[PDB]
Order: C-alpha cells, then structure tokens, then sequence
C-alpha cells in the first residue's frame, strides 16, 4: 500500500520516524516521505523516498501569526506549550500546499506523522485515510493539541470538524520506565538506527583498552579526560575539523563509548538509550527523565561538565542505569512488527 | 548480534542483498556490508554502514591469474561458467586480508554473502560462525561452485576442508514458478528495494494518460522514440548525469518510477528486472553479457518480458499492447508478494546462531 510519512515538527521527527518508514519501506509497501527542504538530504540518505513539503523558511514564518502579526512572547509555561502549538499549527498550514499537490497524484492508503505534524491529521482527514501519530510521548499532547486546532480552524471548518481528529495508533517510543504515570495505553516501538552512511574506518567499530568519550557537536573536559587515559571523539562537520574530529557514524561509534556528550538533540539520546551507553546532557523534556532515571547528568560552565564527566565514568550506577534501559528498550515490539499494525489499520476494518 | 554482508561482484549483487541487510539493521542488529572499494558508495547511499575489503584493481584477476598466468577469456556460456568461478574465487582470495583485520576488531555472529561471495563462506569457516548464501535461484550454483572450490583449494586446505563447506542456509528471491523442480531447499524471500535516494521530483511519481517508457543504460534508444511518437508515449532515461546532457533522462528512483511505466527496456542487468517483476511491468530485454540473461529468459518464457534478437521498436510495441504480458506480469508480481519479507528472513537467520545443545 502507499503510506506517506509527514515529518513537519522540529528536525528531530525525521529521524524519530526513520525506523518505521525503513521498516514500511523493506516491507514492500511505497513509502514516501515529506518534510521542510532542508531535512530532505538527512531523509533520502537514510533510503528513503522523500518530499520537500514546505521551503526552509517556514520555521522562521510561522512565529508570525497567519495574519502577519508578531506574536508575543509566553509568558508561563502553560503559554510556551499554547505557543507551540500554534507555531506547529502555522508550520502545518504552509504544508498544505504541497501535501494536496502530491497526494491529487499518489494517494496514500495510510498517513503516519510525528508528535508535533499536524499537517499528517489534515491532509489525512482530506483524504479519509486512517491517520497514525508517532511519538517519544511527554504527555503535552493535551495541550499543543487544542492550541494547534485553533490555529488550524479555518482548515478544520472545512471539513466540518471541530478539533483535529484522534489517530486511529498512536506509537510510543518513550521506553516504559520514562513513560509519564498516567499515560494512556500505547503501542510500543523499539525506536533503532535509519540513517545515511560513509565508508567505515577501523577506529570507528574497534572496542580498545581504554575509555572512550564521544561529543557531539561542534559549533577542561579533554584535560580531565586526558587524565583518565580517555580516547576522546568529537563529531563535527567536515570543514572545521581541523581529540578524534570529524564525520562519526552514531550508530556504529556509539556502542564502543563509554560516555557520549550532546546537547539536547533527539539522536545522540535515542542511540545511547537503544545501545545503554551512559549520557551527559548540556541542554530535551526527554534528557530529564533519563536523569531522573540515573542513566544520565543534566547540568549547567566547563566546570561543570567535567565534574559531570567524571561521575559517568567513576561512577558505576550510571552505565547500570544505562544497560537495564537499553534491555527494556529492547524487548520492545520492532519497526516491522508495528509495520503488521499499521497493516491492519488499513484492513482489519467493519464492512 | 553482529551480521557481516559479503558484495562480491558488481553493483547488482550489492542491491540484491541490501533488502536482507536492511531488514537485519532495522531490527537493531548491527549490520556492516563489506564490498570492492568502488561498490562501497552504493551500500552507503542505502543506509547500511559500509567497509572496503578489497581495491578496484582486485577486478583484473579476470584477465591474469594468483601466480601471475594469463588467463584465456571464455568462449561459449559453458566456458564462461567455469571462467566466472575461478575468477571469484580468486577474487574471494583478495578480501580475506581485510576481512580477516575487520573481524579480528568485529567479531560477527554470522556472515551472509552473494551468490558468488565465497570469501564470506572463507571467513566464515575461519571464524566458526554460521555462513548464509543468497541467491535468485540455488539450483544454478552447481555450474560455478567446483570452480571455484578448485581455486580456493589451498585456503580450504588450510581450513581442514576439501571444498567450499555447504551453507547454514541458502536464502532465494527466484519466484517459485521461475524457479526448477529439482532445485535445493532453501528459504524463500521476497527481494524489495533497497536504495539510495535523492529529492523527488512530482513527473517521477506522475502517472499520466500517456504510456509511460522506461530504459535503463550506462544504438537502439533513437528509433526507438521515434516509433514511440505514434504512440505518443513518454520515454525516461535511467542514466549517468553526465550522458543525461545529450525525453527525461538522468538520475531515476527506479523503485519509484517503474511502477508508473508501461514497460521497461534494459539489458539484464538484474536491477531493473528485480524492480520490474517485484512491481509487476513488462520487461523488453536487450541481452549483452548481463548477469541476469538467464533470468529475463525465464520470465520472458513466463510471459512477462520479450527477449529480443536485436526489433525493440516491436517487441516493445507488444509489451505495451498486448494485455497478456502486463498480465502475466501482474501474476509474477502477485506471487512475489505473497513470499516472505525480508524481515521474516531475520527471524530464520536469529535461529541460525544457536547451539541446540545449550
């Protein structure tokens, strides 16, 4: 069947979503997917089919209200997440366009979109095809939910609805133990690794002797690392990569760490927690949990993210954190098992 | 667990594999394919972490020989058989330096190859792991195996064995109807694509009224779009960037556009007639050496595709016309969906690793 993946939220979605659309993919179903411009290089050298959907600009347009009027800034952090809803919301519309145009030509039997891609619920309500949403659940969805069906009122109206509509799955890739206590029930997926490659060098699957530190990115700790004897890599862009520097397959490299450096970005955090190597965040709502949950730090100066470094490393409770999170996340219904119910969504239906 | 993927040969058997590999990965095995330097941007572009077990110039062991013999080139298909044996089998004998330096920092679990992919049926017998062998259609393999065991016979020796050791378990994507009675048992599978990707493009995903042609190369082609003017049909040219100057032509996402064409004309290179049959179109076969002749004759005797004698203009005015080859395609493509995915190929390969014993 054809499905069409829309990742319309923050950067992040693409790869969030990158597992089940490989997964739909490898199961013979036409997958494509569509996203802003600039996250159509990361979706096509994953493999996948993909569709720019909105130019690049949108991000910075949609903070403007759809009548061209600066919006004020939240004021409470009841605000921000009303606020992100109708930035969502915005970000849906200017997707519009393109979602209609592509699907007047292939009709997808089956929509599936990230947390936040709002556009996935309309142009699957323009179509009366079931429509799937995907996320790590925070359990905001109460909230940037309504606030992004004002905003879309107008789109809403025309089809007659009042808010958005419900998806017929919601998928969760938010591991039981960081789940949030009063979640809904939810069909689990084990979120793994879909993205573009290079060639491999020895370094990057060799194990060594000695520990090693990943960060991630480039844009005190290698002294104090230094002094635990520490092969230290930091993943960069090419050009300014001129301490291991450069081009890093995460998935690969990050198994063989022993602690992994990053900021509040999805993909460092989805790959340590799938392959338990303890975390240091430098900041999102999910590097928290994982803090709570003692398989990471989250702190505050160079100073700082040594001690931090230090405790990781010293400090055994951390990589246990890590290990028993990892083996939960992976006993975790796979990609093409959740494929079997989006199969199902589709058939499986009352005459 | 850790799965090695052994490419051997051209960009057609890297493709052949990737779906296998691709399910493998997704379900959080980590996954390496290795290939001759110059294959290893095709493994990457889809999505599978990518190793160089051997430079390009490995490939003149066609022409010249381990002790630095020429070696005549092959005459009659039967020759070309016994030709092609050796020749991968001395090819085989280049990657074990660099395969053995990966696994000695990479230990895999289990090792999957080609069909003619013997340093991974090498390696892992060295390594004492299990040893998957794809291939579309097993039954064909007795023509090739003895020559090369015969080259690979000091490497064998050394390994205590006096051929090429049977695989664990041979995995076939030859559809059951194209596929001998007497062929070995083996797991079927469905073959998928598994490709890299650039943007798409709204004519690539377009159908319109118009009957659609695709050709792949890298000549017929100009009497062929005149003809297709009466037809008024809509020619697109799968081919390098740089021809695609001198109709669409240039970069295609054949799994993409395939289904949108009426037929597609190539010469058994086994991409196209991979797509082709998994998404049910007519073939129109022009055969020259390709790897995958054997198989276009078999789905054209199946109705499917005309392998012409080299004409095109024809034999594609047929495929376009006459409804029973679009329907046996569509039969062909019917039975393929039916196999098992790639991602129940995972669960046969996990089996695979256990010592029943305990």
């Amino acid at each position: 069947m054809k499905i069409l993946f829309v990742a319309s939220g923050s950067p992040a979605t693409v790869f969030a979503l990158a597992p089940l659309a490989t997964a739909a993919r490898n199961a013979g179903h036409d997958v494509f997917m569509g996203a802003v411009e600039d996250m159509v290089p990361y979706i096509a050298s994953a493999g996948i089919p993909a569709l720019s959907i909105a130019p690049s600009s949108i991000r910075r347009y949609a903070t403007m209200d759809r009548e061209g009027n600066p919006v004020r800034m939240p004021e409470t952090p009841e605000e921000e997440l009303d606020f992100a809803g109708h930035w969502f919301g915005r970000m849906a519309a200017g997707s519009m366009d393109a979602l209609r145009e592509v699907t007047a030509n292939w009709r997808p039997d089956l929509v599936v979109g990230g947390s936040m891609s709002f556009a996935a619920a309309l142009i699957a309500a323009e179509l009366g095809v079931p429509y799937v949403r995907q996320a790590w659940d925070t359990g905001d969805a109460w909230r940037t939910d309504p606030a992004a069906s004002d905003e879309l009122r107008p789109e809403l109206r025309a089809l007659g609805l009042d808010r958005l509509p419900d998806p017929a799955l919601f998928v969760d890739i938010c591991p039981p133990s960081l789940r949030p206590a009063t979640a809904p029930p939810a069909q689990m997926m084990r979120w793994v690794p879909a993205n573009g490659q290079r060639r491999l060098e020895p370094w990057m699957y060799t194990k060594g002797n000695r520990p090693r530190i990943l960060v991630t990115s480039g844009s005190g700790l290698v002294a104090d690392m230094a002094a635990l004897d520490a092969e230290v890599v930091i993943a960069t862009l090419d050009e300014v990569a001129e301490v291991r520097a450069g081009w890093v397959p995460l998935d690969v490299v990050v198994p063989t760490c022993d602690v992994v450096v990053h900021h509040a970005g999805g993909v460092t955090a989805l790959t340590a927690m799938n392959a338990g190597v303890p975390q240091l965040i430098v900041p999102v709502e999910a590097g928290l949990r994982i803090s709570d949950f003692g398989a990471a730090i989250t702190v505050d100066t160079p100073e700082a993210v040594e001690k931090a470094c230090g405790e990781l490393i010293g400090n055994p409770s951390y990589a246990e954190r890590a290990r028993e999170l990892s083996a939960e996340i992976a006993a975790l219904p796979l990609p093409a098992e959740v494929v079997g119910a989006l199969e199902g969504l589709v058939e499986n239906l009352y005459f």
